[PDB]
């Protein structure tokens, strides 16, 4: 398949070169699949989910969104016109508040939930989760992260938008999940991304095009845009069966476009996720 005038994001993914505006992916598309977006909720009532996306737990008054971090992020994983795995599962678990905050109480309740829900949903290609949250250290959040990916479920979070080494913030510093920062459009490394030897992997995540709250759409920039990427095509790539849950992130690694960013320190991988399809 082959999606015309995509967002660059979904481009640069399906392409070795920067510059192009075709997304090329398989028709599978993540279909059999399930990914968890845990944030401030997903709209699921928007047309460019077409009825895919449903929310299963909030630890608020209410489970909608009403800040629209969520449903940007849900849409970069599976919506139709945004999204890299177009016929994916979306649940939406809303630990985070509608200004966009949650104690850490909270998003480590989410990821325990997470791990015990999977087990009621029909999910015969596999399960992944994508946090783009994060703060400062914590043992007890990186433990958290940890038990999720280790009950079976491809966990990838955020880096943070920090400009320093992502081993002094959480979940970002546990090493058994998959840790993204972000890219611009010039393969360079976006000027927020954080680095340093955790992370795993680079997405696109500068001027990201995505879903919004209220039926609408905009563009926003963090490494919160580069970890759907991932997840996203994680879940693709587990549809086609090239991977499992407990080896993506690996594969994904393996699989990169290599040494085609600039701005990267000593000690960062020079990692671009890539899907390699080819028609
Ligand atoms: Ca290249
Ligand atoms: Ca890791």
């Amino acid at each position: 398949a082959a999606q015309t005038n995509a967002p660059w994001g979904l481009a640069r993914i399906s392409s070795t070169s920067p510059g192009t505006s075709t997304y090329y992916y398989d028709e599978s598309a993540g279909q059999g699949s399930c990914v968890y977006v845990i944030d401030t909720g997903i709209e699921a009532s928007h047309p460019e989910f077409e009825g895919r996306a449903q929310m299963v737990k909030t630890y608020y008054y209410s489970s909608r969104d009403g800040n629209g971090h969520g449903t940007h992020c849900a849409g970069t994983v599976g919506s139709r016109t945004y999204g890299v795995a177009k016929k994916t599962q979306l649940f939406g678990v809303k630990v985070l508040d509608d200004n966009g905050s949650g104690q850490y109480s909270t998003i480590i309740a989410g990821m325990d939930f997470v791990a015990s829900d999977k087990n009621n949903r029909n999910c015969p290609k596999g399960v992944v989760a994508s946090l783009s949250l994060g703060g400062g250290y914590s043992s007890s959040v990186n433990s958290a992260a940890a038990r999720l990916q280790s009950s079976g479920v491809m966990v990838a979070v955020a880096a943070g938008n920090n400009n320093a080494d992502a081993r002094n913030y959480s979940p970002a510093s546990e090493p058994s999940v998959c840790t993204v920062g972000a890219s611009d459009r010039y393969d360079r490394r976006s000027s927020f991304s954080n680095y340093g030897s955790v992370l795993d992997i680079f997405g696109p995540g500068t001027d990201i095009l995505s879903t919004w709250i209220g039926g609408s759409t905009r563009s926003i920039s963090g490494t919160s845009m580069a970890t759907p990427h991932v997840a996203g095509l994680a879940a693709y790539l587990m549809t086609l069966g090239k991977t499992t849950a407990a080896s993506a992130c690996r594969y994904i690694a393996d699989t990169a476009n290599k040494g085609d960013l600039s701005n990267i320190p000593f000690g960062t991988v020079n990692l671009l996720a890539y899907n390699n399809y080819q028609a």
